[PDB]
């Protein structure tokens, strides 16, 4: 198959535009084949987010054919964003945050990432508590609280794929994301990573968030590596750590990774693929 695509993260901060246009150039030049544009943080939020991501999207589109993803769970944002050059929606609520999202994706003929969101699925699980609240969903949710992570993931996905099926999004336009880092424990995070092929067995490409996740940070810390992001040493170790997950991921054929440091992950992707595609 084709080697792992690197998706570089561009978070527009609430000039902000010239700064996002600058990061894009940088990531492209580092070998990003896709960029993920986010503008998060009511009609007031929908409008402010749109006025964040839309100008950025247009400007990238003026100079580049790079695949652009809109990181939004709000259908009004993804709609403005596709109308401007975006190719796909990265939905961190996996179609559960907005009932009209499926239609917006279906209507635009777009690709979509359906992330498993365990924070929505288990709002009171101790790991979820620190997370904000996603969505404008689930019933009396009482089974969820209790399921193993992989049966849990499955149930969320069952729901969300049905939502997509009814909107008529072509099955070949869907990418699944296990939701690593989101109200999952260390062990659940690692188990889901250990079992990426089970998720491949379902038949969809896998979009993976491998970058600067607290569980990898803590493996570094417990093991004598400096992890303070405000040091050169700590900053680099954190990005190298992630590149290692990309190495493992790209080797088993994960289709996309979503990442901060494109260059360290391009080194992982090249080594892992050369091995994978040996013959
Ligand atoms: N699909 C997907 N989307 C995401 N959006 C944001 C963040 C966390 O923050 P960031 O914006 O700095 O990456 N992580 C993910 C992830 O793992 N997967």
């Amino acid at each position: 198959h084709a080697k792992t695509v690197i998706c570089g993260i561009i978070n527009v901060t609430p000039f902000a535009l010239e700064q996002a246009l600058q990061q894009a150039r940088k990531l492209i030049a580092e070998g990003a084949s896709m960029l993920d544009i986010g503008g998060e943080s009511s009609y007031v939020e929908i409008e402010e987010e749109i006025q964040r991501v839309v100008p950025v999207i247009k400007a990238i589109r003026k100079e580049s054919d790079v695949l652009i993803s809109i990181d939004t769970w709000k259908s009004q944002v993804a709609e403005a964003a596709l109308a401007a050059g975006a190719d796909l929606v990265n939905d961190i609520t996996g179609l559960m945050g907005d009932e009209k999202m499926p239609h917006v994706v279906a209507e635009a003929r777009a690709q979509v990432v359906i992330m498993f969101n365990p924070v929505m699925a288990r709002p009171q699980h101790p790991s979820s508590l620190i997370f904000p609240h996603f969505g404008f969903a689930f019933t009396e949710l009482a089974d969820f609280e209790t399921l193993p992570i992989e049966e849990l993931m499955e149930a969320f996905f069952e729901r969300a794929l049905a939502r997509a099926a009814e909107a008529g999004i072509a099955p070949e336009n869907i990418l699944l994301d296990p939701g690593i880092g989101f109200g999952l424990t260390k062990k659940e995070n690692l188990l889901l990573l250990r079992d990426l092929d089970k998720l491949h067995q379902k038949g969809y490409p896998i979009f993976l968030g491998v970058s600067r996740k607290r569980f990898v940070i803590n493996i570094l810390e417990e093991n004598g590596f400096e992890v303070n992001p405000e040091t050169e040493l700590g900053f680099r170790n954190r990005d190298t750590a992630s590149a290692h997950v990309t190495s493992i991921a790209a080797r088993q054929g994960v289709e996309v990774v979503r990442v901060h440091d494109v260059a360290s992950h391009r080194m992982a992707v090249e080594i892992a693929s050369a091995i994978r595609l040996a013959d």
